[PDB]
């Protein structure tokens, strides 16, 4: 099964910079959202679940094809809360109805972890929507409940190894859980993209506790919160390591999450030898804007 990017007919850089800016742009009007969080975390979150579907066996799922405008996928549990995400993005698509789906969930990930002031992460258009028949089964997205060879099997089907998986994971410093999507609670607000939940997880007294929907989670005495498949990136030796890695060191995480999250949301993607390289985005700040 094979996706061959195909750019939107007559689309350029400056098209798509565009795109990124009223993304931006809205970022930064809807302030509000989640208790002041506002939609950055749900986009990045967005874009991963899209891209997460994917099966390296078989080429199903992944960001290609632009699937979760679909009911199966929308409504697939995994993703509840991801509705706000999809309707942020609906004016957005409006104004450019030009670009594909998955070009439009996937670069709203990058655009909001850029706008949070996030690594730069290259971006490659092409994504073309496919028809309904080609959603991926609901199921295929992780559960929190696990340990660390849950996480690790887990990610060797989107073909992420070790590092790449503590480098992703490292987006849990933005946003917060929400007891009502997951089952999972949280008091953080934060939507600045650093290093920070490695330094939580080395830093805090982490206490092993039970949620009001029967969960257990990791809490500190600060009031942080780390999820079961969290705190397993402590638990396993050679996660920790890594852990340690990008606590000490916030360019190599990330240069890292650069690599991984372009990596995550353009697989199951070919192509071709004569595409454009990949653009780099300017943020609002570095226009001016
Ligand atoms: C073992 C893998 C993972 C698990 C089990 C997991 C689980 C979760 C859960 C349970 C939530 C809360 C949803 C809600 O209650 O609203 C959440 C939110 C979030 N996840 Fe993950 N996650 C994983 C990996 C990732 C990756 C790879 C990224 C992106 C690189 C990511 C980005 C986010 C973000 C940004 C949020 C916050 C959304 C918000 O504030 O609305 N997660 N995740
Ligand atoms: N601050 C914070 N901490 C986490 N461990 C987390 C996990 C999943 C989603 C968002 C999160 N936000």
């Amino acid at each position: 099964l094979v996706h061959v990017a195909s750019v939107e007919k007559g689309r350029s850089y400056e098209d798509f910079q565009k795109v990124y800016n009223a993304i931006a742009l809205k970022l930064r009007e809807d302030d509000e959202y989640d208790n002041y969080i506002g939609y950055g975390p749900v986009l990045v979150r967005l874009a991963w679940h899209i891209s997460g579907t994917w099966d390296k066996h078989d080429n199903t799922g992944g960001s290609y094809g632009g699937t979760y405008r679909f009911k199966k996928e929308f409504n697939d549990p995994s993703n509840a809360g991801l509705q706000n995400g999809f309707k942020f993005l609906e004016p957005i698509h409006k104004e450019f109805p030009w670009i594909s789906s998955g070009d439009l969930f996937s670069l709203g990930g990058v655009t909001a972890v850029q706008e949070m002031q996030g690594p730069k992460i290259p971006w490659r258009c092409g994504r073309v929507d496919t028809p309904e028949d080609t959603t991926p089964d609901n199921g295929r997205l992780p559960d929190a409940d696990k340990d660390a060879g849950y996480v690790r099997t887990f990610f060797q089907r989107l073909n992420m190894n070790d590092r790449e998986v503590v480098a992703l994971m490292g987006a849990h410093a933005l946003g917060k859980t929400h007891l009502k999507n997951s089952g999972y609670e949280g008091g953080g607000a934060n939507n600045v993209f650093t290093n920070e939940f490695y330094l939580n997880l080395l830093n805090e007294d982490w206490k092993l506790e039970k949620n009001d929907a029967n969960n257990e989670q990791w809490d500190s005495k600060s009031g942080y919160m780390m999820l079961p498949t969290d705190y397993s990136l402590i638990q396993d030796p050679k996660y920790l390591s890594i852990v340690k890695e990008y606590a000490n060191d916030q360019d190599k995480f990330f240069k890292d999450f650069s690599k991984a999250f372009e990596k995550l949301l353009e697989n199951g993607i070919t192509f071709p030898k004569d595409a454009p390289s990949p653009f780099i985005f300017k943020t609002l700040e570095e226009q001016g804007l």
